């Protein structure tokens, strides 16, 4: 098992709703280009080696479009207690996230050209849950959607609320920019009728 960090990354209602239909419920192509630059950003230095990960629940799997998946540049890992069959070319699922690291770090060891950068957990709210009680899970990279959309699914744990307010912290946008390297929008953005805003919150093992 693991050596390195994990790094979820959600966008969510203030009310902690994520999901409603096995689908996100709404349509945002300047926040969807965001998920795409944090998760396939590695270093110059090291993007010459390194491709990040990342770790999905199969409903999650299902639930995105057949045009964008296996998800581009990047390490797919399905999360499936019920490993029977996993439609792809290079596709791994594994029993758990436990499981997924092994995996990964005994197939992307020494034998490999492929190096492992980062590490993200893309949901959904069962894989945000065992990634939250994971010790090597220290950042969230959250989308707060400024407004109470009808939801079925939410997020596990109330982190950005008063009750883990000692335990997650949320960090200075200089260095959120800093981690992903691209620089970002500051407050609210505005895409159709919808606010959102960008932020990293961190946790110490
Ligand atoms: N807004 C956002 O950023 C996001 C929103 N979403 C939304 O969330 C919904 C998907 O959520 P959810 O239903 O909770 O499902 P998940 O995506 O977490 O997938 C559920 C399946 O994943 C497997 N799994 C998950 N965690 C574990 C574990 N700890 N051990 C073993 N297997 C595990 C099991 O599969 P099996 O049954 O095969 O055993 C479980 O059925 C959709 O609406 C999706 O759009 C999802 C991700 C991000
Ligand atoms: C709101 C997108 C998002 N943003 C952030 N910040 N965190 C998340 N975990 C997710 C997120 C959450 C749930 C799903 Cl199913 C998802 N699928 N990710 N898709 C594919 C995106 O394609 C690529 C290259 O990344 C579905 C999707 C497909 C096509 C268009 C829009 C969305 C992405």
């Amino acid at each position: 098992n693991q050596q390195k960090s994990l790094t979820l990354i959600v966008a969510l209602t203030t009310s902690y709703g994520i999901g409603r239909s096995n689908s996100l419920p709404w349509k945002l192509k300047k926040e969807i280009s965001y998920f795409k630059r944090v998760t396939s950003f590695v270093p110059t230095f090291d993007s010459f080696e390194s491709m990040n990960v990342v770790l999905m629940g199969r409903k999650t799997w299902e639930s995105i479009p057949l045009q964008f998946r296996p998800l581009k540049g990047r390490i797919n890992v399905v999360i499936t207690r019920n490993e029977s069959l996993d439609l792809g070319n290079g596709i791994h699922s594994a029993k758990s996230l436990d499981h997924a690291l092994e995996l990964l770090y005994r197939t992307y060891g020494s034998e490999s050209s492929v190096q492992i950068n980062r590490i993200f957990v893309i949901g959904g709210a069962q894989l945000y849950k065992a990634a939250m009680d994971h010790p090597k899970l220290d950042r969230i990279m959250a989308t707060i959607i400024y407004k109470d959309i009808h939801c079925d699914v939410f997020f596990p744990l109330k982190f950005r609320d008063k009750e883990w307010s000692s335990v997650w912290k949320k960090e200075k946008h200089s260095d959120l920019e800093s981690w992903v390297g691209t620089k970002v929008p500051h407050g609210k953005i505005n895409e159709d009728g919808f606010d959102y805003e960008f932020e990293m919150w961190t946790r110490d093992l």
